[PDB]
């Protein structure tokens, strides 16, 4: 690194490799560096790029140079406008230790912080924001699932937001992995409340539909004003699930983890979904929640099928505007890659007033 002091302000200069494009490192300078987060894996800083002036996030993470970094491999491959961009990366130094640094988009808000304000004010988030945020999350999932990549930690904190533009960036791919059928996967990924039933059961043969379950939990949380399946333990989470979905059937238990077929379960009958939410809740939203929070993983909607759900129809009306008067983000510029899982769905996703 190189530390200048233009007008006393500390300036860092590093030869950083761009994320996308060809492997051609560049001299990059930034200042105004301050810590804005700490995780189990490292610290995340905020900084100002010394030329463009734009704000960025820098994620410092220790790198044992023995193996490649899985997060870096996935982040360089991804390029989607609902996923936090990897602008650059570089290495630095604690002693005799190498650190990998990821320079990413700075995004000022998160879904968690927006939902908590409304919750503290005893206020419900307007459904237009629920449609906007949910749609962009599912679109980001449809894009990464097309590549076989499972995020595995979908949670409201991980959904960044620009409140002016209403644009959602999915972030933290440190738990993401390309899921190969037949090969086993660690079962202790995903955070509380948003863990799929198969993950609570410790299943190692799970699929990308666990991201769809977590998304259904985030949708239900936005409608309810609080997490739908809370609990400090697996039993507590499972009971809150069983109180809604009813007790799982023998076949459904075999679709998550057969190794849990003979165990004893709380024997509660299915509470009808309409009685789970507030009375003025849109029925199309309740319908979508029911199609994502299904016991059998193969029965859950795909992210692309979710984007085409009737709940998001208001996003396709030509007259839709943001509450603050601006235009909605670009919700229809689907690449054929995004539509890989089902291209015929494009007749619904891309509306007649958005073609050429
Ligand atoms: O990992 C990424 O991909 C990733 C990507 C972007 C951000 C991030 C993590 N973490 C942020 N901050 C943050 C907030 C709380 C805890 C922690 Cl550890 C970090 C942050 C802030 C503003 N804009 C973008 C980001």
């Amino acid at each position: 690194k190189v530390s200048r002091d233009k007008d006393g302000s500390k300036v860092t200069t590093v030869v950083a490799t761009p994320g996308q494009g060809p492997d051609r490192p560049q001299e990059v300078s930034y200042t105004d560096t301050k810590v804005i987060g700490n995780g189990s894996f490292g610290v995340v800083y905020q900084a100002k790029l010394c030329d463009s002036g734009e704000l960025v996030a820098i994620k410092k993470v220790l790198q044992d140079k023995r193996f490649k970094n899985r997060e870096l491999q996935i982040m360089r491959k991804l390029d989607h406008c609902n996923i936090v961009r990897l602008r650059y990366f570089f290495y630095s130094s604690k002693k005799d230790e190498v650190y990998l640094n990821l320079v990413l988009d700075y995004v000022p808000e998160t879904v968690y912080r927006v939902a908590r304000h409304y919750s503290r004010a005893k206020q419900t988030l307007p459904v237009i924001y629920v449609k906007l945020y949910m749609y962009q999350l599912f679109r980001s999932l449809a894009y990464i699932h097309s590549f076989g990549i499972c995020h595995r930690d979908i949670k409201p904190q991980n959904l960044l937001l620009d409140p002016d533009t209403a644009v959602l960036k999915l972030c933290d791919f440190g738990s993401a992995k390309q899921l190969v059928r037949g090969e086993p996967n660690v079962s202790y990924i995903c955070s509380r409340y948003y863990r799929a039933p198969e993950l609570i059961f410790g299943a190692t043969d799970y699929t990308s539909s666990i991201d769809v379950w977590s998304a259904g939990c985030v949708l239900a949380e936005l409608l309810l004003g609080q997490p739908i399946f809370p609990g400090d333990s697996g039993v507590d989470q499972l009971v809150e699930i069983i109180k809604v979905l009813g007790t799982p059937t023998r076949e459904q238990i075999r679709e998550m983890n057969p190794n849990y077929t003979e165990f004893k379960f709380p024997q509660i009958k299915a509470h009808p979904w309409t009685k789970v939410f507030r009375p003025r809740t849109p029925p199309e939203a309740i319908a979508l929640c029911s199609r994502l929070l299904e016991y059998t993983p193969t029965a859950r909607l795909t992210p692309l099928e979710a984007c085409a759900h009737s709940f998001f129809d208001e996003l396709r009306d030509p007259n839709v505007k943001l509450p603050n008067g601006r235009d909605t983000p670009a919700l229809f510029n689907f690449t054929t890659q995004e539509l890989s899982s089902n291209p015929p769905l494009a007749t619904i996703l891309i509306p007649p007033h958005a073609r050429e």
